[PDB]
């Protein structure tokens, strides 16, 4: 996340991290006690297998007791399009069930095609790099960011933050977008590089998925 600010420890107790044996890799979203989703981007060329889910954390520089860490049982796609960055969302199975409290809880979905107006007020996150040049962030990150349906095609959720440069950027990919409480968002792409202050955000529209979501997790 560039130009945002830190979220209040535990402000978000959905908000997920995978990592692999060097750290964190990509956000994610906790959708279900044994279910978690993010972007398929985010595990097309990795090891399912040595992927840890992350629940509970704030500061990843830091070891906290918070934290529950799982393992990938099982993948869900559904139809992701590598070339038009197209369906990017995955459904990750977990090897177990999350303690649901304070630090780890589940997200609310949007009600199946929902869509966001021009104007929609959301919050962005993750840990992603701090800047056009900056690295991984520490602690969690958080970004008020507006809806746009300019500059973006139907099959997406863009958003735009105006009068100056900001938005998310590489690991935040596969992290939630929250609007009006609701998780509409999954981070997928930016143009331009990122924070370029001309073109939105993308993200995938969880809206669109939700009969799908909802197959899986009951
Ligand atoms: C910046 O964003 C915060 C938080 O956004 C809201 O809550 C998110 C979880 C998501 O649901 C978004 O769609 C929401 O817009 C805004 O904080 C709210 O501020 C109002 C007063 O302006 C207050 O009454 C609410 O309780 C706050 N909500 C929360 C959860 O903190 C804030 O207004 C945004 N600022 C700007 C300028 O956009």
């Amino acid at each position: 996340i560039v130009g945002g600010r830190r979220a209040r420890p535990h402000a978000w107790p959905f908000m997920v991290s995978l990592q692999l044996r060097g750290g964190h890799f990509c956000g994610a979203t906790l959708i279900a006690p044994n279910f978690v989703m993010s972007a398929a981007h985010c595990v097309a060329n990795v090891n399912v297998r040595a992927v840890r889910v992350v629940l509970g954390a704030h500061n990843l520089s830091r070891r906290e007791p918070t934290r529950q860490v799982f393992a990938v049982q099982r993948i869900f796609e559904n139809g992701y399009d590598p070339v038009n960055l197209l369906n990017d969302i995955v459904i990750l199975q977990l090897n177990g069930s999350a303690t649901i409290n304070a630090n780890v809880q589940v997200a609310q979905l949007p009600a199946q095609g929902r869509r966001l107006g021009n104007g929609v007020q959301c919050l962005a996150m993750g840990w992603g790099l701090l800047g056009r040049n900056r690295g991984i962030a520490s602690v969690l990150q958080e970004l008020n960011v507006t809806v746009v349906t300019s500059l973006c095609r139907r099959s997406n959720v863009c958003t735009l933050v105006r009068g100056r440069q900001a938005g998310v950027c590489f690991g935040d990919s596969g992290s939630p977008l929250v609007c009006n409480g609701l998780i509409h968002g999954i981070a997928s792409f930016v143009r331009g590089g990122c924070a370029s202050g001309l073109y939105p955000d993308a993200f995938a529209p969880v809206a669109q998925f939700v009969n799908w979501i909802d197959s899986i997790i009951q």
